[PDB]
């Protein structure tokens, strides 16, 4: 089995979702040590902002393309590769100002494209990335799950769903900004959420 | 009064969200003809994106700031001066990926400071952008409204109420990939949307 481990937190070692998917990768590795492991971190190797020139790039018209498209379509060729390449997909999805953080935004832009990773037919859309489990693991300051401040929840359900991912669990560390009593607590209960499906 | 626009479209002056957001300027110079307007265009003057160093200038430690960071926060200090200088704000959101545009986002990511356009109190988060009225123009290629696929519509009514803009009008022009028909009946339609709330 393969797993891609996806980080998109700002805040390098002290990021929550950081901490909690190399916690992930470690149960991983000694429950499951024939598995390989890829992790990308989408902060420190960041992935462009998707702009009219990049757009070009995935929705392409009948023109040559500049350098700078054409390197942005070898990227999104990579990441999707790596995607379809993987079994099990562990996303960090930070809350940043009731969304999910730019970094993480900035790949889903780049991995969705019509007869790629979807298309479009008769019944509505099909997605095109088969088979997989996902794993978001996200982090909150306050808490928010199944309230209506929680937008990021079915929005990662509803993109990963578009491109066919419909087999995500959710792991939540909510109230991490109430304190550091509240923060180990939430990380402990996140951690024997992750043991859980790491043994299953 | 201030009318301020933000245009957030990759499309240019193919966009529906800027076209519509045109005739809206038009109806407003008809009807409230000593009004100022400002536009703010967030694709062709991009704001950047948050990442571990910006983030330091906007939540920042005991420790002087970098050039870079400096000219962060004056940036976040313009924008906000003149959201606040402003009575009426249109931001044109269009859907991309279910998401609004990175080039909005990165916007509302150095617009929501505390102190600044936010606390939090005992109560919970208060806004400090008070008494503004907001119409959010928003533009899609399907049919989402009112259902589970539009997280942009809850997303935006909870951004815009933290920072303490809860009078917000949605107008909708979805449909717009069905074809140039739709797509006219979706325009025609959020004009007369516009029509009315400019005249009222
Ligand atoms: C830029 C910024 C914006 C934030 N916005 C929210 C917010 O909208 N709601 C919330 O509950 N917490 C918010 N927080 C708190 C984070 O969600 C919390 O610190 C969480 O642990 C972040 O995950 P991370 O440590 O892996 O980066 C924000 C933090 C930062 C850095
Ligand atoms: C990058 C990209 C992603 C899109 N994703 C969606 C989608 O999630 N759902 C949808 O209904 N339409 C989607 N569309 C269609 C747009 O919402 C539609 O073209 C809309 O008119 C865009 O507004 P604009 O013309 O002001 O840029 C997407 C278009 C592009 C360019």
């Amino acid at each position: 089995s393969k797993v891609l481990v996806l980080k998109s937190s700002i805040l390098a070692g002290y990021s929550q979702s950081n901490q909690l998917s190399d916690y992930f990768v470690e149960q991983w590795r000694e429950k499951h040590s024939a598995d390989e492991i890829t992790v990308r971190d989408l902060a420190a190797n960041p992935i462009p902002v998707l702009d009219g020139e990049l757009v070009g790039a995935l929705r392409p018209s009948d023109a040559p393309l500049t350098p700078r498209q054409q390197e942005a379509l070898a990227l999104s060729d990579e990441l999707i590769a790596e995607l379809k390449a993987h079994d099990v997909i562990v996303i960090a999805a930070p809350m940043y100002n009731f969304n999910i953080s730019t970094q993480l935004k900035n790949y889903f832009d780049l991995v969705a494209r019509a007869g790629v990773t979807f298309r479009y037919t008769e019944n509505g859309p099909e997605g095109l990335v088969t088979g997989k489990k996902a794993i978001v693991i996200t982090s909150r300051g306050g808490i928010h799950k199944d309230g209506p401040t929680d937008l990021v929840t079915p929005y990662l359900s509803t993109f990963l769903g578009f491109i066919g991912i419909t087999d995500v669990k959710f792991v939540f560390a909510e109230g991490i900004a109430y304190g550091p009593e509240m923060a180990a607590k939430a990380q402990s209960d996140a951690k024997a959420a992750i043991d859980s499906i790491v043994s299953a």
